[PDB]
């Protein structure tokens, strides 16, 4: 029920600045916010969100998270002069204070708060925050790093308390450890929070032991703190992706949470003099779009780092982009993650393996910087064409249409038919074709329309059509088929890969194939391990055009289908066709609310997969990680 995104921001957060000679602080410009808002009216997406106006945090709300003796000693900070300032700045590591700080920390944070209520009311589906000084460095007693009140902990602790919220997943994708968060709920397993950051073996500030993967948690909220430290610079998307695949994923969609909040700092991508790190603002797109499905897309984004003005505004529009449903960008060059990423992640995985069912199998035997500007993102006229069955009437959201053939189309389905299946005259069939070649033309060519689905009854014909329809028009096409036939589709030139959801087991011998053969009780969990550390991996690699996705009627387990084109929809800037043999009106209204952008269900509670099913997984990893690197997750054998 909940509709847009709410974009919270006030430009008082930027009336305070440093007053002194300060090379560690300098970096820290209120111009971050300005360049932010200004360069979200430019792209005309400030006026598509819904601006919820920014109030001040109590005094209640702020002892959340914070001590009394603290808070009375920031309190004081609006009546010093500049030298009195200068000498309270000093009792803290790497943070200046203003006259005017005070005031607008307690506005960053009211505007977290606010954010917070606008998307648990349900006001909006999500929504991000422009806020200033940042938070996720902040400790009880303690400013530290710019940070002076913990704007993502409040976020969490106000929710668990007005909301009677059980699990909250906190994303801190900022170049820094959020030492602050990790603090504030070692103890708490209700509040798991993720982390990467620039490590480069503690030589990287804040410089903390405590940085590093070996911190799971502490009592009852061990397994719940999860630490990804980079140990060298120039992380690349390939590595981010990496993350997200191989540890952060699988564990959020275990974890199952009713809220998440990112600590969305900037200073993790390309050209930022803090962060150091090579991953393009596309890439952030990408982060915010495969963790909507969580949650139901509850999602709040808190402005935390970023410090290359030029940078840090495409990052914005990209995580706005994605957060109003716009199509997500092609990314190109992905391969394999570094070794020194590959090793971080190797030793979280081991580390977290004792407390996370998607690793729980590594436990035993038998397991001037310049870049090119990012392409316009737009939301096509109409984002879903649903073609049912003749003579169906259905409900349809508010972005969807129905399928008339033109002549121009009517002329290809007779010329495809007197060449190709030239014994063919189910008048039935004849229209099916003539549907898949209307959409598939208002898919690629005209940016009318983003994607569709189209009910067929028969399937080696159709997905000839679509298939061979899809390769002359321009490149590469993904193929999802869940079904234990055979079908006319030839990964032999390198332009398909077939991700096959079958029954029987078959010997998989090409590298352009993925067949998953999964076990019945625990499917669900199966077929989620392996859409995020398979599926999505090689997708990704792979960078098609076009997916085809196709349901014969023989298959069921269908409360993962929702999740898949979802997720999917990152590839080939959305453009997904679906055939469903048969009619199916659960199955034909769920694909078409996924592939509308409206948000999904929760898959609740999360259980562990069949080790035969983990079995089958792995072995597919080891025939594949060679030809397709991102599916990696530890550090390759030397000869
Ligand atoms: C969410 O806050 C944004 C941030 O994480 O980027 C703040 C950390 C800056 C602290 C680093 N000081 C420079 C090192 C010189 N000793
Ligand atoms: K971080
Ligand atoms: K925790
Ligand atoms: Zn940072």
């Amino acid at each position: 029920a909940a509709s847009g995104s709410a974009l919270i921001f006030d430009e008082e957060m930027s009336r305070y600045k440093l007053l002194w000679t300060d090379p560690a602080c300098e970096i820290e410009v209120p111009e971050r916010l300005t360049v932010s808002y200004e360069a979200l009216r430019t792209h005309g997406l400030a006026q598509r969100c819904k601006a919820v106006p920014v109030r001040q945090a109590t005094e209640q709300e702020i002892l959340l998270a914070h001590s009394e003796e603290y808070l009375e000693a920031v309190k004081q900070t609006p009546g010093m002069n500049v030298e009195e300032l200068m000498a309270f700045s000093k009792k803290y590591n790497d943070v200046y204070f203003h006259q005017n700080i005070y005031h607008c920390a307690k506005l960053a944070a009211g505007a977290t708060l606010q954010l917070v209520d606008s998307v648990m009311k349900r006001e909006v589906r999500n929504g991000m925050a422009l806020v200033r000084p940042p938070g996720h460095h902040s400790q009880r007693s303690a400013a530290n790093g710019f940070c002076v009140f913990n704007n993502v902990a409040f976020a969490a602790l106000y929710a668990k308390k007005n909301y009677n919220l059980n699990r909250i997943l906190i994303v801190d994708w900022d170049v820094h450890h959020g030492q602050g968060i990790q603090y504030c709920f070692e103890e708490d397993p209700s509040v798991l929070y993720f982390s990467w950051h620039r490590y480069e073996h503690q030589s990287f500030w804040p410089n903390l032991p405590e940085s590093d993967y070996s911190s799971v948690g502490k009592g009852k909220g061990s397994g719940f703190n999860i630490n990804l430290p980079w140990n060298k610079v120039g992380m690349t998307n390939s590595d981010y992706l990496a993350a997200f695949f191989h540890v952060l994923l699988p564990v959020a969609y275990e974890f199952d949470p009713e809220l998440v909040i990112v600590s969305a700092g900037f200073d993790s991508a390309i050209g930022d003099p803090e962060g150091e790190m090579c991953a393009l603002p596309e890439i952030f797109a990408h982060l915010t779009h495969l963790l909507m499905p969580l949650a139901a897309g509850k999602m709040c984004v808190v402005l935390e780092g970023g410090y290359n003005l030029t940078s840090l505004g495409q990052s914005v529009c990209q995580t706005v982009h994605s957060l109003l449903g716009d199509p997500t960008p092609r990314i190109s060059g992905l391969g394999t993650a570094c070794d020194s990423a590959l090793e971080s992640i190797q030793n979280v995985r081991n580390v977290q393996s004792s407390y996370w069912s998607s690793f729980k199998h590594l436990a035993q035997s038998e397991t001037d910087i310049v870049w090119p500007e990012p392409l316009k993102r737009m939301p096509a006229s109409v984002r879903t064409v649903v073609v049912p069955p003749p003579g169906v009437e259905l409900t349809l959201p508010k972005n969807c249409q129905h399928s008339d053939i033109s002549e121009s189309t009517a002329k290809e389905v007779q010329r495809i038919r007197d060449k190709h299946f030239h014994d063919l005259t189910d008048q039935n069939i004849l229209r099916s074709l003539g549907n898949i070649i209307s959409v598939l033309d208002r898919m690629m060519r005209s940016d009318e329309v983003c994607n569709g689905c189209v009910v067929v009854s028969d399937l080696s014909v159709s997905v000839q059509c679509a298939l061979q329809h899809a390769l002359t028009e321009p490149e590469r096409v993904l193929v999802v088929y869940v079904g234990d036939g055979e079908l006319p589709v030839k990964t032999n030139d390198g332009k398909v890969f077939l991700v096959q959801i079958c029954t029987k087991e078959t010997e998989d011998k090409c590298v352009n194939r993925l067949t998953l053969c999964l076990r019945g009780e625990s499917l669900t969990a199966g077929f989620m391990q392996a859409l995020l550390g398979l599926i999505l991996p090689v997708a990704y690699e792979f960078n098609p055009a076009l997916v085809l996705g196709i349901v014969e009627e023989t298959a069921r387990l269908m409360r993962v289908w929702g999740h898949m084109t979802c997720l999917i929809q990152g590839l080939a800037r959305g453009r997904m066709l679906t055939l469903l043999q048969g009619y199916d009106k659960d199955l034909l209204e769920l694909t078409v609310s996924a592939l509308s952008g409206a948000s999904i269900s929760p898959l609740g509670p999360l259980r562990a997969p069949k080790p035969e099913d983990v079995e089958m997984m792995e072995k597919q990893r080891q025939r594949l990680q060679e030809r397709w690197g991102l599916l990696r997750c530890t550090v390759s054998e030397s000869w």
